[PDB]
């Protein structure tokens, strides 16, 4: 509510901006256009050809969330080039300086995050008909034949499910504080099959996103500066800061529905010097920040799981139960997508070299979800 939370789309970005004002036309012909420019090797020439644009003019939430996109898009394309190794190491100043200021204002990196291009970049085709695939498009994508409409539109589509059990969040915290041992029953039970209705939606992967496509084309478009060879130390954002700085690339992991329901049970990733917690830490870096604060006020709530123990209840622990095992099964159904769009094509022809250190981080933390069921 106050988290920028919506109802029917959780934190999805409710009904995106498309068009920027006229002011910012030279950017958006560019973003709209990275299929071709990127195709012909003409991408970089038109970006360093680029004025720089005052953010003077992006006057509303949802306009610098669409020139997030936009700027976001854009470095992607420039940076990684046609994503055959030929990198860039220098944002231009025309771009860098008005994207560091946005980003800022923002409070997310200068980098393209999850928020930009799944919560941010979507629309309805009609806007009567109800939120399906089919009925749906993404706003900019890298490459012909990248798959970014199918793994966007899925992605959101999933987080669009969860907003059905994120809406019930709060009828289990004035369930607790009022003591309504039904209520609290009833929330956890919907919240649960919610989740597993999420886990469904996570299946259409299969029918819209292709695993070549993905690994050797939009898996580019969507790599960071943060521990990659490529760019060892960082990009340089020419103008604003004088030394290259480091940023995670954009991923799904990005997402806040999995740590949202990781907090509300008191599953503790999140807790420990060990890689993983670090990880999910960091990661809260890169989410919106009204998102950002959503989860720590959770934390700060008394906790769900202390409550169902405390009660000698094996209804509320059932319940409590169920949601743990819908989290295990999301993460289980994730790392089958993850071994099918990256492991596979990985080993033919890039993290977690072997498979070692992507499968052990995902599988960490489904066995912190495993281990935090109640049973007895
Ligand atoms: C469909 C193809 C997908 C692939 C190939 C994929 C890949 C990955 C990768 C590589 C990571 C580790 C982080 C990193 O290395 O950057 C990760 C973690 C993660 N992913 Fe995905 N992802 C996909 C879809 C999704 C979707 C649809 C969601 C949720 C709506 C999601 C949610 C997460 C979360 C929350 C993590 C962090 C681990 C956790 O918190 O349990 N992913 N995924
Ligand atoms: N006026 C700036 C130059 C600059 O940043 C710039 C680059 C391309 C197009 C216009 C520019 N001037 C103001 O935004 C300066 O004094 O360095």
């Amino acid at each position: 509510a106050a988290y920028h939370i919506d109802e029917e789309v959780g934190f999805a970005l409710p009904n995106p901006q498309e068009n920027l004002p006229d002011f910012y036309n030279d950017w958006m012909f560019i973003a709209k256009h990275l299929p071709d420019l990127i195709e012909s090797g003409q991408l970089r020439e038109r970006v360093e050809k680029l004025n720089m644009l005052s953010i003077d003019h992006l006057t509303d939430h949802k306009s610098q969330r669409l020139a997030r996109l936009v700027l976001g898009c854009i470095t992607m394309a420039y940076v990684w080039g046609k994503g055959h190794g030929d990198v860039r190491k220098v944002l231009p100043r025309n771009i860098a300086v008005p994207y560091c200021q946005l980003s800022a204002a923002l409070e997310l990196p200068p980098i393209l995050v999850y928020a930009d291009c799944v919560l941010a970049n979507w629309k309805k085709k009609d806007p009567n008909k109800p939120l399906t695939y089919e009925n749906m498009d993404v706003l900019f994508s890298f490459r012909d034949g990248d798959c970014s409409k199918g793994f966007f539109l899925v992605s959101l589509l999933v987080e669009i499910a969860a907003a059905s059990a994120i809406k019930v969040i709060p009828t289990v915290f004035k369930a607790m504080q009022m003591q309504e041992r039904d209520t609290l029953l009833k929330a956890l039970l919907e919240i649960a099959s919610c989740l597993e209705k999420a886990l469904q939606v996570f299946h259409q992967i299969h029918d819209h996103v292709n695993p070549k496509a993905f690994f050797s084309v939009l898996r580019i478009y969507l790599s960071g500066w943060k521990g990659n060879p490529q760019l060892s130390d960082g990009l340089v954002y020419e103008g604003f800061w004088e030394d290259p700085k480091e940023f995670a690339g954009g991923s799904a992991g990005q997402s806040s529905v999995f740590q949202c329901f990781d907090v509300l049970l008191g599953i503790q990733q999140t807790a420990g010097g060990g890689h993983a917690a670090q990880f999910l830490q960091d990661m809260r870096r890169y989410m919106p920040p009204a998102h950002r604060n959503f989860l720590c006020s959770l934390e700060s709530n008394p906790s769900v799981r202390e409550f169902v123990l405390s009660k000698g209840d094996a209804g509320l622990r059932e319940a409590y139960d169920a949601c743990v095992k819908a989290l295990v099964s999301l993460r289980s159904y994730h790392l089958q997508i993850v071994t099918k769009y990256i492991l596979i094509p990985a080993s033919q022809q890039a993290k977690g070299t072997g498979g070692t250190d992507l499968m052990n981080f995902l599988k960490t933390v489904r066995s912190t979800t495993e281990k935090s069921l109640l049973k007895e």
